[PDB]
């Protein structure tokens, strides 16, 4: 195999992030073998130099010369860090000239939790790591590759980043999987900028063979947060303590005693007999209702969801003797993991590293495909309906009817129009008791205020100046107005109006900065990330995300970026929309999308546009209006939640 | 190139169908400088000698020996006859033994022709020789691959057959783009049966260098014929002339002349105004309205859509004299494809067919992608949104008042339950006049009576027993009842119940034969085509084609004919919802699915299955609900065509 790579990339320099170990160093390692001077970039120090050393000594084996002068590396790399990828960028040209390849393969796991409890700055950090990252080194190589004529950006997204018409949810994973989905999405937008030049692609493998335990350990801890979280939430529901009081009836931290205790709400006697029935006698989580860490994620779920509970109301909490879960428990959870994924495999064979960077050396030497996700998985198929579509009608009458007297929520700014028509749809049409206008700006609330000036002067809009504080001015919102119905996600920010590639012989400076892709995230992905991650809390929601809105005069760059943030946000979708299944509270999550793909596919006339802005009226209400809980089944559930429609 | 390219396939068999010639011949060219034996398939007999006579020579310029053992030839091979793949493998098994690669290239063009002008056989000889000629050889090859442990089929696709998750319209191709679907569904279904031991994947390209002049002479005339057949329909709504006396309108064959008719309606007057100022002065075309041809294809239209006109009527047209179509009216038409298709290029370059063999022979070579479908096609990219999904509510309450006293057509005869709760809901719910049951047999019938017994001794449901003459039972219903709005077009059939692959050491004799692989192509996709071919000229009718139905207990086999038919059927409903547009009566077609791709998303208890089924009744009107002309704008016409929603 050695010998068939001699000369393949000869003359190539290639940039590899991550390049100590997995994959990238495999990618490293048989890139130099095919004669490319390669850049390996990664944290640790040690580790790299160790790659290194092995990837010369190769090079040495096989007849190579000068082996130093082949392969470098760059230790002490933070991809998350715009400034250290400047830094990185400036060694590889120093080292090497030109930057042929760029392979983006540094990738963090991020925070493996649900939405619900993920810290905001840590969905920005994996995005700053795993996808801001990737547009950061394109914007620095892209315009020396365009000069000399020719380059190659290769992504190494995932199988659960998802796939060009189908994103696929990842629970506990949502910063990830988007994060993936978004490097995909750069491949398909910016492809038709890059050539003829450079080719854009991404791979997607999803598991490769270089784990089951250390994610049955952390199933069976977040199983245990959720079934807690559920049942003090459907007791609440039909008990007139204060969740206070319910919490109280947890801190002996005895499952038998919560069980035995008559006075304790049905829902959480029945908890703790199924903690009793279903747990290992040996593992301390059949005796012990939570830990300290299990605990501290249960209070920032009541809290978050507006309970009044002292910081220190876990304090004294008795400490579980270890194991919480036994051996057997976990190795049980690891085997249903391992088949699960196996089963998934059509090749009946996870793929080595070696062999995922062996399929990716032969798409480098390839000249004819771009814009395109590589699949070298071992065969691997989620079966799935693709979460999209266009054609829709209403909700039922029925539905609808239940409208009358609902608390509705808009949020957004720029979309005015969007704003001004569905607010006076819910209160002209569905007799929605009042909507509550939650905007950024005091400008902003002048220019809903004048628009809906009626509805205004009869107290049936009410406007929320949000600033930076979306969260917060929720609240607020709960406080003042009382819980919502329907919520409705639009973008306080329209897309930027900026170039994203520059003219060959240019310094590509009024170019999309890095800095711009990190703000365009923030304003497309992040500001629906916190709305959803607080409205999943809010029992009786329905929450619509809106995703920017392109025309048939949207310029190509509109379109790109409108298009990049409807797949990446696609991602978010599906994956929340089966966390919902999770919480008592079940909302439902659902993406309304204002970006077609085609130009030709959009409104060209008055009349056609206003076509359009009924059916978004349409879309809304067919994702806003409630399911009742008996209709509110596994089968029907999966169909109201984590889908996007096209307006 | 040719030194690279040593070994990478030492001891391979390959089998390449349409070898003499194009990607076929370059593949075979190709693998053979790789090291493998390969045997090369075609008709023409000189064709596929020199071919084998210029890869030979290669071969032996670089240093293989003995030539005549390596490239072997099996001309007069007509891949839609199943006794020639019979032969054609013999002969390989003959000359090499085992195959380890099949290379399913061969194809046809097919009949290019819209739907309405396209014969039945030759429909189904686009089939056979494109689709059912890849699972034939399959079937016979796939058992010694199994048996060795190891093999690869690849089918040669097309761009145009869509996209897993996509479909795409292709205009005047509907027979070749469902080939080409069906190629690409073939590898996505059976990849779990044929793992783990042989590999199934597709290539994608659309044009590949190696044809615009040709398609714009067909464009120009089908132009020609589309604008004369709308203008007859349009016309005849408000004429009280026969449409035998508005065609001896045309029979002076006088564009100037029609045009100067006062007699005439104002619909033929102005298509001839048009003729005389869009046509170039130097066609024959902008003086003469029809040729020869176009009057026969203008004849079976209107003789199908049942009209009385004699078979003699256009014996003496006048000839037009030679051009037609002038070299400059040719070449514009040739420009502006030529365009279209440069335009979707994002390497803004047409792959070679070296290019696109080049890439196949590295696929080749992988051996951890199978399922997939490979895109080497210079960054080829039609921006579409998907036309699949499954959140869709009702039509509104005003489309559905429009179903009253309403005449609908539903066709079937094995889906019983379905047939019976939509006759119901359209004549207990929305007040249709009429229910008209076309089934396949008088047993089907006595069933269907028997369920709907109230309604038949009421008068409200009809049956009429179509046999293998669906057509001529349309035109019966027409006749006996009146024209349909609603047509629901079921399979008279259910899904074989055999299994897909065979045991290792086994014979294979009870797995899906090759005439059973036609006859499920004959029952699943040929039966829509025949229906939807006829009521595409049945002015008010909209048509709801419906797939096969998975359950929760369904065969995993069940689920892999079912999805193939799905995807396969999905290629149709986009083709012919475009070409609808191209007519005056302009029907609605889409595409209800009672497949899921996820045993996990079916129905598991009787309460969910009341819900199926309530949504198939709801995806059905919402299909079949009339669309205002009105609100049938360009931008909402092609919202409500060639969809397809999950129930």
């Amino acid at each position: 195999w050695a010998e068939s790579l001699i000369g393949l990339h000869l003359g190539k320099v290639a940039l590899i992030t991550g390049g100590s170990a997995g994959i990238g160093g495999q990618i490293g390692r048989l890139l130099a073998l095919s004669g490319a001077r390669v850049m390996l970039a990664a944290r640790d120090r040690h580790k790299l130099e160790q790659m290194q050393a092995m990837i010369q000594s190769e090079l040495a084996e096989v007849g190579y010369t000068d082996v130093e002068d082949r392969v470098h590396i760059a230790p002490g790399c933070d991809v998350s860090s715009e400034a250290q990828l400047a830094d990185l960028v400036e060694r590889t040209l120093s080292a090497f000239g030109t930057v042929d390849y760029l392979i983006n393969n540094a990738g963090i796991a991020g925070v493996e939790e649900m939405v619900i409890d993920m810290p905001v700055e840590g969905w920005r950090h994996t995005l700053f790591a795993n996808l801001i990252s990737n547009y950061s080194l394109m914007r620095k190589l892209a315009p020396l590759m365009k000069k000399q004529g020719s380059g190659y950006i290769l992504n190494v997204s995932s199988y659960f980043g998802g796939e060009k018409d189908a994103a696929i949810p990842y629970p506990n994973r949502a910063d990830y999987a988007v994060s993936k989905a978004g490097q995909r999405a750069m491949a398909e937008v910016f492809a038709r900028f890059l050539g003829p030049e450079i080719q854009i692609n991404a791979i997607a493998p999803g598991p490769v063979e270089g784990l089951f335990a250390r994610r049955a350990r952390l199933i069976l801890e977040n199983k245990r947060l959720n079934e807690l979280h559920a049942a003090l939430i459907a007791a609440a529901r039909t008990d007139e303590r204060s969740m206070h009081e319910l919490v109280e009836l947890l801190l002996p931290n005895d499952v038998a005693a919560l069980e035995q205790n008559p006075a304790a709400p049905t829902a959480l006697r029945e908890l703790a007999r199924r903690f009793r029935s279903e747990g290992d006698p040996a593992a301390s989580s059949s005796s012990a209702l939570l830990n300290r860490s299990i605990a501290a994620k249960l209070l920032a779920r009541l809290h978050n969801g507006g309970y009044v509970l002292p910081a220190d109301i876990f304090a004294n909490l008795p400490n579980p003797p270890d194991p919480f879960f036994t051996r057997a428990q976990i190795d049980r959870e690891a085997r249903k993991v391992r088949d699960g994924i196996m089963g998934m495999l059509y090749l009946q064979r996870m793929p080595t590293e070696f062999d995922v960077a062996m399929a990716t050396v032969y798409y480098l030497a390839d000249r004819v495909v771009s814009g395109e996700t590589f699949h070298p998985s071992g065969g691997l198929r989620y079966e799935r309906t693709p979460t999209g579509g266009e054609l829709f009608g209403l909700p039922s009458p029925e539905r609808l009817a239940e409208l009358v007297g609902s608390t509705v929520y808009l949020i957004g700014e720029h979309l005015t129009e969007h704003l001004n028509l569905l607010a006076r749809a819910y209160l002209e049409r569905y007799g929605a008791r009042q909507v509550v206008m939650i905007v950024e700006t005091e400008t902003g609330a002048e220019t809903m205020r004048r628009l809906l000036h009626d509805h205004v002067e009869a107290g049936r809009l009410m406007t929320i100046v949000a600033g930076d504080q979306i969260e917060a001015a929720i609240d607020q919102a709960i406080t003042r107005y009382g819980r919502p119905g329907p919520v409705v996600c639009t973008p306080f920010r329209p897309l930027p109006t900026v170039p994203l590639v520059g003219r060959k012989d240019s310094d590509w400076s009024t170019v999309l900065s890095e800095a711009e892709f990190a703000e365009l995230c923030e304003h497309q992905l992040t500001h629906h990330f916190r709305v959803a991650r607080w409205i999943a809390l809010s029992d009786g929601a329905r929450l619509a995300l809106v995703t920017p809105e392109t025309t048939a005069t949207s310029t190509t760059e509109q379109f790109a970026l409108a298009n990049f943030i409807k797949t990446t946000l696609h991602a978010f979708t599906a994956t929340i929309g089966v966390e919902s299944e999770r919480t008592a509270q079940r909302i439902l999550i659902n993406q309304v999308d204002l970006t077609r793909r085609a130009r030709a596919e959009e409104p060209r006339d008055p009349h056609e546009r206003q076509q359009e802005l009924e059916r978004f009226i349409e879309a809304v209400l067919l994702v806003t209006a409630p399911l009742p809980p008996e209709a509110d089944t596994r089968y029907a559930g999966r169909i109201h939640r984590g889908r996007a429609i096209t307006v």
